[PDB]
């Protein structure tokens, strides 16, 4: 079944190659949508797709790169919207 | 490689089943450790096996039983003990 998270991710996230390690996990897993940062230092991203992916690219982002070091990760599941693609937006 | 992780969970996450759903999605992902409700009405897990699998479980948790309704997942990676098998405990 397709699902939709929208996350938003804190802790030492940002500066440590984050959104490019998720675009690259997303895409081997086949997960569509983007990640960005925040100006208050946090991460947001959409993923989209089949949530056997979905749910293991979230877990993975509760550990991100080698430098990373993520405290908290708050999830939102909404409907799909037809995400196509994983991006790296601002 | 074997990981550690320690979980705690929030939201509308007791009286859901969702001790039992994890053990149950555990065993079948292959994952150690255990779960349990705490006073406060947040749920804490310990998620212990290879990366893939305890991964998985913890985005899966994002998701848990159909009535849950998971706001925030705080994770904090540790060493492994050796845990073995999952359980609900108290
Ligand atoms: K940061
Ligand atoms: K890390
Ligand atoms: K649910």
């Amino acid at each position: 079944a397709i699902v939709r998270a929208h996350l938003k991710i804190y802790g030492r996230v940002q500066g440590v190659g984050f959104r490019w390690s998720m675009q690259r996990e997303a895409r081997k897993l086949g997960v569509n949508g983007w990640v960005r940062n925040l100006p208050d230092g946090s991460v947001e991203a959409v993923l989209e797709g089949d949530e056997e992916r979905v749910e293991a690219l979230i877990g993975w982002a509760h550990q991100g790169p080698p430098l990373a070091r993520v405290t908290r990760v708050e999830v939102k599941w909404e409907q799909p919207k037809g995400e196509k693609g994983f991006r790296i937006v601002a």
